[PDB]
């Protein structure tokens, strides 16, 4: 079941722009012991997404309350929030559109994630390259066809996640996670000003790494560059962090970064 | 009202992937005298879009019938068809998803289009550049946030449509139309293998131009290149063709291409 604009609903108006153009944003949070993990970060990112999408909402307080209630009910699992421009406007126009739609739901915590953690992640390079567009880069908006295509190709391999490059060849992220790789004491993560999703866990990890003795760098790196790393790690709000056994057939030996982030990534806000 | 999977419905399951990721495609056709103009082309393009999106549908005959019925009812106006992967799948995965959803609706023919025809189109260069992705290029898929963003910027100007470049600087199309420009006897239109939507009217016009004495060329052209044209024309299924008075402040004097296409574009299938 879903909570739409304050009430239980299983259906949504067909005219809603999320449906027509995926005109909106979303977030996916971890629910533990009846609490939304990293709640304020999730709210904050939805606000940045709505801002960049020019979607004006004054329901943030109600949305937070709603997220906490569903979370308390679910206790453990996944909490998804979707915000769209709503209905209206002629064609692609946002004029006369609104008010924004808010959709909340929770599901139990996935099963495959735990096993994936106790066996390591295997990455496969994706043939689908992300188009570059600074106007949409970073935002967890609803146009995720690229991710659906990346995922479909990924299933054609034995890898658990994909290594996704952008149209210029720059390593950007995974299908549904962000990526970090380490070279000695330098930890690298792709700059997401041109493509990819600036995840909640990525931001959390960057804050950790920044303050840590690890030197964190946001780069524009080629596949070969990233593939000469001692260790590789991927993350998202639900994992929250996973060690990468290998990308393609390039094996990674270390897991110290992973061992450093893992414990810290399951005790946040 | 909408016709979803064979029946009148005003709402759609929230779980539908069109809503979650804009995971689908659509088409917008002109309805005249109770007939869907260029019907077979519209069906054919929906099939190519579903094919490229790996959305398997066996409802083409029913969808066509449905389109003709709604069209006969509406008599004159716009007929929109949306096809999505439906519901299902874990995350972005298409595995175990389906069956596909089909959504049909018709609305009266817009008012502004006619005036726009009897006054000329003014184009404004768009600051939003289309990301490039051959896996999605050409398809009229549901990820149209780029178009929503292009449109919002366009409204900040006095132009009727936008001139849209891709991330490499190549002229690609308009916000909701394709573009052709003429230089003497050579008619140019951007190649859409990297971005943009391969429209039904563009394909119709290319078939006309090909067989005509006009030399038609699909190119990769810079803004400056396109802006040194004698005439500029834009098209979509509903216009169906419009003369461009000027792009920015670069005026166009001729309208012979337009006069040649206009009459022929309102008598097709
Ligand atoms: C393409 C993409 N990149 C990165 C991320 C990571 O961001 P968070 O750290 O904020 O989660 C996600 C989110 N994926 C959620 C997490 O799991 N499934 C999702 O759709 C994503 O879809
Ligand atoms: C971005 C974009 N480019 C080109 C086209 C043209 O294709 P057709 O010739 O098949 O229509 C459209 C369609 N726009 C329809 C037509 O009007 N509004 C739409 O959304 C479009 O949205």
């Amino acid at each position: 079941m879903f909570l739409i604009n304050g009430h239980k609903q299983e259906s949504l108006a067909v005219s809603d722009r999320a449906t027509q153009f995926g005109d909106g944003c979303f977030t996916t949070a971890r629910v533990i012991d009846g609490k939304v993990s990293l709640l304020s970060a999730h709210i904050q990112r939805l606000q940045d997404a709505c801002q960049r999408l020019m979607i004006s909402c004054d329901f943030w307080p109600q949305l937070e309350q709603e997220m906490k209630t569903l979370a308390a009910e679910q206790q453990n699992g996944v909490l998804k929030v979707v915000i769209s421009r709503g209905s209206g406007g002629r064609g692609y126009s946002t004029l006369n559109s609104g008010p924004a739609t808010r959709i909340l739901s929770v599901t139990a915590y996935p099963a495959h994630y735990d096993r994936l953690r106790n066996e390591g992640i295997t990455l496969a390079l994706s043939p689908v390259r992300l188009g570059r567009n600074p106007h949409l880069a970073g935002i967890k908006h609803l146009n995720r066809l690229e991710q659906v295509l990346i995922r479909s190709h990924l299933e054609q391999t034995n890898a658990d996640e994909a290594l996704v490059l952008d149209s210029e060849g720059w390593v950007t992220e995974c299908c549904a996670a962000n990526l970090f790789w380490r070279k000695g004491n330098v930890v690298y993560t792709p700059r997401l000003d041109q493509a990819g999703v600036n995840g909640i866990m990525r931001q959390f990890c960057i804050r950790l790494l920044a303050q840590s003795s690890y030197q964190l760098v946001e780069v524009q790196a080629s596949l070969e560059e990233s593939l000469q790393a001692d260790e590789m790690v991927i993350c998202n709000a639900l994992m929250p962090v996973m060690p990468v056994c290998a990308c393609g057939d390039v094996s990674f030996s270390s897991a110290t970064l992973y061992e450093y982030l893992a414990p810290l990534c399951e005790r946040p806000n």
